[PDB]
């Protein structure tokens, strides 16, 4: 018995090696993980400049993966606490997934980030997690599971993992708090599930 | 000394008549008023069962509209507690007006609306206020102003205006909170600026 | 083996009857049920209309409550969106239990009451639920399971069950959506303890 | 025409010193400042380890102190993503008021301290906001005012004022950013008092 995890995302930056560092995580705890970005929503102006060349190995999710998936990281860099516009657009189409209820009772974590220190890092995940009460589906947070949750100065906090600044790079309490997501929302998928 | 207001949502069905009804009570209490509506965002495969014709003389926003307003009126019908995607990625090309502080200090109020009794009537409103804080822009409620916020049974709240049910059409105490939503906006928004 | 579902609340009015639904509700999925209040922490003066006669034969809780349970329906009355100063009070002394890990990956359900339409039916549960995140406690909502959630007008919904009105008595649909509360913390409970 | 701000919190800490920043910068907008605290509703047991002696100098709120003034300034250390037990006792307390209007578009702001770096520094502010929905206040965030705001790596964000770590001294930034929010409640206080 193992636990679909689905490790899905917007962006483009850090929020790419936060959601491979997650699967990573869930792979460790023993799950079958699929990595999928949402399809872009901004007008063509602002989409010249986005850098898929590091996102090009990235499919693009289907409805099929949600059905596929007995676990689900959900997340996005902050938009002025709110998820970006990209995600909520495909959050809105799975809208025949929801009179099925095909994903209640199936587990939920969030993941975010941010440019400034106190800038989205807490609020965007707890508005995300609305869409978790409409299809019936539990909210796992991290917590203060792992030490490194007490001493990140950087990015992480109970509400879930996260990244400090504009830059790509995570560092070691980032990459060690992101994994330990992917582990949690893999325990819990595997109690429902098993 | 009047106030410019920015009645701006997402939507194509009951949110229309609310964004109306709060233009409608802005102009009652005095105040410049256009009604603007945003970018349909959904791939096409979605839209089917998406009437474009009850949005026809609603023309699409610009960033201009923005700096104009003086006070905002910024709605969407629920999509699971959080504004819709229409909205959201709207609100996302507002990174513009965001590092220069265009909009700080500027009122903004919000309203939804949802098919069931508790089922994004409160929460939507709060997600929604967020944008508010990371711009600087002071947030108005409703409270319980006038004595049909104590009534309403169906939609309305302390919050902002909403309306109860599925349909296209509005009851009288839904569009009466609406007004007040319109009324109480323009008034913050004189304060700030006429000062 | 049964999972242990500790159902705490504030309150004295139909939060009671709200508690004993969700227990009746969890014991009937097969659950050790213990109802439970918490300590008063108003000022003299304004405990004068409380009537302590409808809520005598419902302990206190204790901090070992907590250590015993396998999963918890938390409830309050909404206070303007929050919960009420005594159930925030006593999840302030729950600061050992949290320096040490004792409730983390336990299951946790909110319900609450408004006697408003859209007064804190959703927004409570939501603020409450940011306990659950500092306590790595693992958040079970209801949406929409049983046909009752769709079909309710008056409380009850997604974010958990809830009371419209000031009496007591909780109607048909109301005391079904709190039954279903209960099966579904019991159901949570019983996957992360025994399986 | 001169606004009355209310400088309200719950706290032993850091928090009060947060308190007095805030204060001190609408004293500097042109102002008159109370700095009231709340009644403390933890159990003896738990009131182990309190300087109440830190606190002593600042008295406690009132009733009248909500109606006397045209602002608030409402804060609390983070327990747990929202405010805490002493705080939402007295605000669950101001039941009169909200019945009688006194509160209604009057302005308020928040302010919050956490010891970790996310451990409720935005969602503390962003609970305790419910309350100015009910009572139909208007909300005051700081938003990115001052450039400070943007350079902070230790306390303050857009949600309003903050102090990171268990310390109780505030760093520059701290103080700057805090001053800043009480300069930016009075401005709205003075706008819907005297300009009609």
């Amino acid at each position: 018995c193992k636990p679909n995890i689905l490790v899905l995302f917007y962006g483009y930056g850090s929020i790419v090696e936060l959601a491979k560092e997650i699967g990573k995580g869930a792979e460790e705890a023993g799950a079958e993980v699929k990595i999928r970005r949402v399809r872009e929503t901004l007008p063509p102006e602002f989409q010249s400049r986005i850098p898929f060349d590091k996102v090009k190995d990235i499919p693009e999710v289907t409805l099929d993966d949600m059905r596929w998936a007995d676990g689900f990281a959900i997340g996005s860099p902050t938009r002025y606490g709110n998820m970006a516009g990209g995600l909520k657009t495909f959050l809105d189409t799975t809208a025949i997934l929801w009179k099925d209820n095909v994903l209640y009772g199936k587990p939920v974590t969030f993941f975010t980030e941010a440019s400034t220190v106190h800038g989205g890092h807490e609020t965007t995940i707890l508005t995300m997690s609305t869409y978790a009460y409409h299809f019936g589906m539990i909210i796992v947070p991290i917590g203060y599971g792992i030490p490194e949750l007490f001493q990140t100065t950087t990015g992480g906090g109970p509400y879930g993992a996260t990244h400090l600044g504009s830059k790509e790079e995570l560092d070691e309490m980032e990459r060690k708090i992101a994994r330990f997501q992917g582990k949690r929302i893999t325990e819990v998928a595997k109690a429902i599930k098993c």
